[PDB]
């Protein structure tokens, strides 16, 4: 029983944001439990790159070119992905991104703006999109890319419209799982800390940056992509079948001191 | 001295939104405190008759226009009261929108958009215009009217964009809070239950939402805007001198349960 | 009408661990204010040099012995302040003792059950014995002092009974406010950082301590008594009216990061 | 990888409470993930009954009387099975109480006392003894069963105490994680809303308390045993491994609302 709650099998999933990082390890974990996986992302060769050195493990792997700034190519994305699985079980949104070391007084509306579009607007496409076929379905799971960015301010990188997106992704999820309980769908979102990634190395190579996320966070480390996949991939399993509007912190401890 | 702590005498004050309802008692309460207030908001009639009303009750009451979805008008209506006033010592921000009853699913891009544009974007261009005059000055504090929906979702009256839009505005706040702490600036938010106003009328006068907003309240009663304006005072005061980042509930219990 | 709901003529008020340090501070808030405040307390001598400080100022003070270990004590102190002056309007909820670099490991079960007793149990003893009062007045407020602790983790000092102990009070004073709120009565709680006070004044001149409590406050600096006795003030005021089950946050900007 | 992290073979693991209900539950997840499993309870023939029945399914499962009250049987137990096993690995604490339908006017220091020994004070009895084996081995991890109201308040059931329990218990819990973090541990609960158990079997049958409880759940049930042990079993396994401090919420979307 408990470790047959765990498989996807079957279940088709998009991830947005899947061609690397935290998406690419959310696509393999799921993969992993036997789903069907199409990675949505804005660059087409990443995409069908992860694709090849995933069919090669043996997944079952494919690709849809998803811009989630644009409300038209998010729904035709969707809807070919529907038209050639048939279904839609799960979504991943973990499109994104992080505009930092820029001061409030200083932020451009451009730069608001950006950061606001991709991390929020996006999220309000990307689920609005993949609800509408999933409340058909009376049946669906939604996982979001949060931020323990939502809940406490990054120090000592200024970063006010990344950390107001992200507590926006937060209670944009929550909303559509109060809106959506009764018709068989689940949506959470995971709150992680520090995240070793392509972007955030830069980061991690500046030491006024990384001895102060280090010297904040209990574990005194930065979490690996693997380490967010494995709870976005236990909360789009049946193993998590009473959680909804979960903000899951997944922080090395961070947000407890 | 503790009671002294609570008087704003020659202070200069900007609410955004101004003209009524929350905005209108935050203006009285900041007046009677002994403040310099500036009513800003986008109806200049309905501005000019709340200034002529409470000039007649002795307070030192003035208006301009401000459309918080333009940036240009949120510079120059800041602009104008630093020039005629000399000083911005408070920002309290209440300008917003709620677009209620729009299920998830059905939420066009122009009612998302819209909703965050005025209540979290607005927020953003009215605190850097008045944040960058508080930085200069070593010395200012911000209250932002947040709400009850950035923390819990309203039943049974779907506003997914709100309620982002809010928590977005909660998160916003504390990071200005942090970011601005060493120069002498404070940022707090309110989160309020309903409201008696002109804008909850839709939802007190149809009792399939009043009953469930008063059964949800312990104090079986919606607030009135004095005692959200109460709160926004203190918080403006000296007497609020240790609180920074901090989001004050005022919602008759309501996230209690 | 703003500042007159800031009054509290002729209330009477409980203070217990009123004769020090955030208690007396809370004493002398509510006695500007105008109310009769009644020090509840252990120490006699301490109290009565209290009394006879404040009475000099004017203020209509007086004390009783309490210990809020010992039921029988807190209810003949609560019976007798009821007799002696009619009504009990407000409690002020301050007595609690704080056992810190005590790691989780060593920490023995008298060390443990002391801390649980006094801040915790104690705060079950004072709030039951008012809260029958103002049950039968239909009329009362209470505001306890919580902690920063009982929501995120203090460091480097170890004293995992003292945070336990503070999110406990926290959620009771909620319990009571959902419980009684249809019965005319308020209960909050303010979550304080670090306030300079004859305890504290011991850790903060241990660098090892100090220096990373002014790290880790974006304010840069401890609280002092009065910062938080406006807020308790505030909040046991009409003022607060629409506030009921509370965590104010009152903490420099200490739980943003 | 991603499914052989959810994998807990030959650890140990310590239940308190068990013999029924969510603890058994636990046992049973745990013993399917490959654990070694001790069910540490108050009473000996109800907790034999539920180890032959586990070991006609080939579980590696044992007991040990344990009652939380009580220091010496803690430790006692504790050491029983260290002497017997060799190692402890995991500890998922559900020993518990819930004294509830007694108003905060009404309870006794009985009821009040009783509540906090078992659910707070044998939560630091239970967590002391086995971090201490923890701690020696570099390596541990434990799960509590808080619950949703040590965030929310339960209505229309008055029980502050039990309440206040579990708020305690979380941030004991979360104080243990950052403690212990460097040393190889991990501490986190999950918050439950309403479960199917023996015990609750009775109010699920009042319909003054069902109707309500269903009522204010957006998934429109309560939760049973299995739902709540996946997302136990999860934590304690190594998929878990950037999870630390974390309170999870697993309630159906009831604190949502
Ligand atoms: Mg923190
Ligand atoms: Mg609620």
């Amino acid at each position: 029983m408990y470790m047959e709650k765990l498989r996807l099998d079957n279940r088709v999933a998009i991830v947005t944001g899947g061609a690397q990082n935290i998406g690419l390890a959310c696509v393999t974990a799921l993969a992993e439990a036997g789903a069907r996986v199409i990675i949505a992302d804005l660059d087409e060769a990443m995409a069908t790159k992860a694709v090849e050195d995933l069919r090669m493990e043996g997944h079952d792997v494919s690709s849809v070119v998803m811009d989630v700034t644009n409300t038209e190519s998010v729904q035709n994305a969707v809807r070919s992905v529907h038209e050639q699985e048939g279904r839609v079980d799960i979504l991943v949104a973990c499109a994104g991104i992080c505009i930092s070391e820029v001061k409030a007084e200083d932020m451009t509306d451009g730069q608001w703006l950006k950061q606001v579009d991709i991390n929020l607007n996006g999220m309000f496409r990307s689920c609005q999109a993949v609800g509408r076929i999933m409340l058909e379905q009376k049946q669906g799971v939604i996982v979001a890319i949060g931020s323990m960015s939502g809940l406490i301010v990054n120090r000592p990188q200024q970063q006010a419209a990344y950390n107001a997106s992200k507590a926006g992704v937060h209670q944009y999820i929550r909303s559509l799982a109060a809106e959506w309980a009764p018709h068989g769908i689940r949506a959470n979102a995971v709150a992680p800390t520090y995240i070793e990634t392509t972007l955030t190395r830069f980061g991690m190579e500046k030491p006024e940056l990384y001895d102060a996320w280090i010297a904040g966070t209990p574990m005194g480390r930065v979490g690996q992509p693997d380490e967010v996949a494995s709870v976005v991939q236990f909360l789009a399993s049946d193993a998590a079948s009473l959680m909804t509007g979960a903000i899951v912190n997944v922080d090395a401890g961070f947000t407890v001191w």
